[PDB]
């Protein structure tokens, strides 16, 4: 299973790693992806998940768009995890940066609860300009289920820990 993680609470962990790393060593079965409302994995969390994938996590999510539509800010779909877990949770947190609602972030944390154990970023941290403090407070509130947090930078992953109230 998951290994090197620092047990927050009764639910949450957390370990300096990058969550692309990880999820090969691991293969969850849920790697959540710091989504877009159209599924375009650029840059962060999204475009490196998609560029371990070869491109195949754009090209699913290409055709999921065209089917559905984009996603709510604060919603999710599940789709393949390719060669990085058995399924992708892509899950949209407020882009701050885009003036979106900060409130939301809750319920994009919510989109957790309905998977066992996940392997996951924190929401809305990174490019998507939110406090990563506030995004790991929402986490643990929020999340029920078994959520392994991986933070890629080790200078915030020990500002997390030592500000973990």
């Amino acid at each position: 299973s998951f290994s090197g993680y620092l047990k927050l609470t009764d639910n949450v962990y957390i370990k300096n790693a990058d969550i692309v790393e990880e999820a090969k060593k691991v293969k969850p079965t849920v790697v959540v992806n710091a989504a877009n409302v159209y599924l375009k994995h650029g840059g962060g969390v999204a475009g490196a998940l998609n560029k371990a994938t070869n491109n195949a996590m754009q090209v699913e999510s290409d055709d999921y768009i065209a089917t559905n539509g984009p996603l709510k800010v604060g919603g999710s779909c599940v789709l393949s995890g390719h060669n990085l877990a058995k399924h992708c949770l892509h899950v949209v947190g407020p882009n701050v940066n885009k003036g979106e609602d900060i409130q939301l972030l809750k319920s994009a944390y919510e989109n957790f609860n309905q998977h066992e154990v996940l392997l996951a970023p924190l929401l809305s941290a990174g490019i998507f300009g939110a406090d990563p403090i506030h995004s790991l407070r929402v986490c643990v509130d929020t999340v029920r289920t078994n959520v392994y947090l991986a933070v890629f930078d080790k200078n915030l992953y020990d500002k997390l820990v030592s500000s973990f109230l």
